[PDB]
């Protein structure tokens, strides 16, 4: 288990040591996107909270097919300013209800410390 809470403020700087194993420990859900929208991690926490298989939805697009319930201003409309201004700190809930339970959820999007990534974490609430 990865000690690390949700929200915390060096949040990218902790999470820049993990592989995808190491993404597993953590107690919320945790995707790495690439500036399109492409998943490049998806850990265990967040498989559990959606239903989606992992390494099965690694490679896809988030908002074009994963998760058309987030194309919306009030979500992806968020992830594609911050990838155009290379800065996103943003915490919001939101319902997910694409082919599942609606189930609502707390969000938090944040660039990724080095390159051009994107996070976007998961809790229950
Ligand atoms: C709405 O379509 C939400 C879907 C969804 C959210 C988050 C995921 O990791 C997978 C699907």
């Amino acid at each position: 288990m990865e000690h690390v809470a949700f929200g915390s403020e060096d949040i990218e700087n902790t999470l820049a040591k993990m592989d995808d194993g190491q993404l597993d420990g953590l107690a919320f859900g945790a995707i790495q996107l690439d500036g399109d929208g492409n998943i490049l991690q998806y850990n265990a926490a967040q498989g559990d909270i959606t239903g989606r298989d992992p390494k099965q939805v690694i490679g896809k697009n988030f908002f074009k097919d994963v998760a058309p319930c987030t194309d919306s201003p009030e979500f992806y409309g968020k992830f594609k300013e911050g990838v155009a201004s290379g800065n996103l700190n943003t915490m919001f809930e939101y319902t997910f209800d694409y082919q599942m339970t609606p189930t609502k959820v707390k969000v938090h999007m944040k660039k990724a410390l080095s390159g051009d990534s994107y996070w976007v974490f998961v809790k229950r609430v």
